[PDB]
């Protein structure tokens, strides 16, 4: 019947080698591994991945292994074939994992393409296969941790991994967090897999996740004292000690102006949505 070491953690017996792998047995069947991955010596038992290469060849790889039976890993998207599903690369050697069509949108244009991510754990069927099956939102949950509260205004790379009707849920691979898109906030319908450039407009308490965009920021024409404040706080860490209520001598000696000139600039920047003021000073925003 079923190989049930495939796609799983095995210790083997090295039986034999060639110039390009060593050979390991595992209840009666021989995998291949390639020498490249490390020495090891003909006779002693190594530990590695079991699986098929694309060759259809048993392959064992000591590299490390992310998407397993037992964890999830992302792979990229390779290929889209219509009749059978995606194929992606979650980085075994010779060996792109099919996530069947029947488990993606029934809208193609929903699909992944080619370039997408996907976060992946593997299968084997009955005639010793292996698939990809999705994770989903209870499984990004577990990875994820609590957005933070202090991202406003930030861009961060997101990857859709569920879609609905009401918007897009995200994952933030660079903060390990979780967002959502409303549909009023993106163009086209996100297809699942797609890698998107979000930028944080809110935070939801209920659940400690992100509320996103892929809109323009808001075009805001400023005069030139008001870009130079600007220029001069996004190089000094958002924040500045000046506000409307300085001294003429601290506004002259940092920014050369009057203070008539300086509040008119923050008041130009205030309008534009770019800062706020407090006793403390000025912030970015
Ligand atoms: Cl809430």
């Amino acid at each position: 019947g079923m190989n049930t070491n495939l796609a799983s953690f095995i210790v083997g017996l090295i039986i034999d080698e060639n110039d390009r792998f060593y050979f390991v047995q595992k209840d009666g069947q021989t995998y291949a591994l390639a020498k490249e991955e490390g020495q090891h010596t003909v006779g002693d038992t190594v530990k590695g991945f079991a699986y098929t290469d694309m060759k259809q060849k048993l392959r064992l790889t000591t590299l490390e292994v992310t998407a397993t039976q037992d964890q999830f890993g992302w792979g990229r998207v390779t290929e889209v074939r219509k009749d059978l599903g995606v194929f992606v690369d979650t980085g075994l050697p010779d060996k792109e994992i099919v996530v069947s069509l029947d488990i993606l949108p029934e809208l193609k244009e929903l699909w992944p393409k080619k370039g997408d991510q996907l976060y992946i754990r593997l299968e084997v069927d009955k005639k010793d296969r292996i698939w990809g099956l999705l994770a989903y939102q209870e499984d990004f949950q577990r990875l994820a941790r609590p957005a933070y509260n202090n991202m406003q205004n930030q861009n961060w790379p997101a990857i859709v991994y569920r879609l609905k009707l009401s918007g897009t849920f995200v994952y933030l691979p660079e903060n390990n967090m979780l967002g959502f898109i409303h549909p009023s906030e993106r163009y086209a319908e996100p297809r699942l897999g797609q890698v998107l450039d979000a930028r944080v407009i809110g935070f939801r308490e209920v659940d400690r996740t992100l509320n996103l965009s892929l809109k323009p920021r808001s075009f805001e024409m400023l005069e030139n004292d008001a870009q130079m404040i600007l220029t001069y706080l996004e190089s000094n860490g958002g924040f500045m000690t000046l506000n409307d209520k300085s001294s003429p001598d601290d506004i002259k000696a940092t920014f050369g102006i009057s203070k008539g000139q300086f509040k008119k600039a923050l008041g130009g920047l205030m309008k534009a949505g770019k800062i706020k003021q407090d006793q403390f000073g000025t912030e970015l925003i």
